[PDB]
């Protein structure tokens, strides 16, 4: 990063008891995803670009983010919404 | 994200063969615009789509290349055999 933001969780690396899902956990100032505004700390990531970020290990949620091009498509969902998804796309 | 109606594989760190990088076309919809252009072949090698080089690029590199498409595409294509060996090959998406 890149797009200035960190995750936590995973598979075997759970953020809350028995969830698996990826979360954002810092959001860097002036950084990409910061300079947007859409992503906040807490947002669940359901996907980069067309990789799907449900049941995966911390790792391959990194190695997911990294192997974009500068172009990037995240899917997210907020915190105790719908479910309803989200599209950020965003520039490295 | 997709409808120009094929699918990919391979790349850097998903090779289709060991050693093999190359991106291959591995799957073609009946009716689809591939299809019914009929230059593109299961088996055939992706170079390029657009201004995106493909030869040494992950599977997610490749498949954003292809999401990020507007309504014509430009492809260009290795054939095997005794014609020309790249194959460009313009498509409408449906």
């Amino acid at each position: 990063k890149g797009l200035g933001f960190s995750i936590a969780g995973g598979v075997g690396n759970q953020h809350w008891p028995g969830d698996n899902s990826i979360y954002v956990t810092k959001i860097i100032e002036g950084g990409a995803a910061h300079k947007d505004g859409k992503l906040q700390i807490g947002d669940k990531l359901l996907a980069v670009n067309n990789v799907a970020l449900e049941e995966v290990t911390h790792e391959e949620a990194v190695t997911a983010l990294k192997n974009t091009s500068d172009f990037v498509y995240l899917k997210v969902a907020k915190p105790g919404s719908g479910e309803k998804i989200m599209e950020i796309k965003l520039i490295k």
